[PDB]
DNA sequence: TGTACAATGGG
């Protein structure tokens, strides 16, 4: 019961899990915002992960759950503050692209905090094995981030049963790391 | 490349 740990888990614990129909529709909305990032990269000769990454720095203050382990901190402010204001600049039909890409990482992150109760749920069979518990917490949510971009809701599959795939095969392939 | 029943206290 680690203080730092505990009050993790009692974050997490307040976020409500999404129906069906949210899911779909966050889901969604990320798809279109990877298409737009993508039109945005093609415009500004950008990295569409950068790009990416400094939009979603623009949304992070209106985010539920500030602190996730495992997760990729925010580029440096300088970084940010440089290419927010060439993407703020492009002239007016590309500015929808901008809008439709912060939705897309507004909704990333509300489905990734979503989902973080998941991989607490996995990791805690997964202990004794070399890592401790927020190690394997780490470990889970970057599983968890990489289902987020390879989810396909059109499958018509529960993302749980996607995430759980990804998060497993994170918190295995970490075990076997640490083990040499 | 592709990795997909559902699973979020546990069984
Ligand atoms: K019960
Ligand atoms: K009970
Ligand atoms: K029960």
């Amino acid at each position: 019961t680690s203080d730092p740990v505990r009050q993790y888990l009692h974050e997490i614990g307040q976020v409500p899990l999404l129906t069906l129909e949210e899911e779909i529709d966050l889901a969604r909305k990320v798809e279109e915002g990877m298409e737009a990032i993508k039109k945005l990269s093609e415009a500004t000769g950008l990295d569409q992960e950068l790009i990416r990454e400094v939009v979603r720095a623009k949304i992070l203050g209106t985010a539920r759950i500030q602190k996730i382990p495992g997760l990729k901190e925010k580029p440096d402010p300088k970084t940010v503050e440089e290419v927010d204001g060439k993407l703020k600049s492009l002239p007016k039909e590309l500015k929808r692209y901008l809008h439709i890409a912060r939705e897309g990482e507004a909704a990333r992150q509300h489905l990734i905090e979503a989902n973080l109760r998941l991989v607490v749920s996995i990791a805690k069979k997964y202990t004794g094995r070399g890592l401790s518990f927020l190690d394997l917490i780490q470990e889970g949510n970057q599983g968890l981030i990489r289902a987020v971009e390879k989810f396909e809701y059109k499958r018509r599959f529960k993302f749980s049963t996607y995430a759980t795939w990804w998060i497993r095969q994170a918190i295995n392939r970490a075990i076997a790391d640490q083990a040499r």
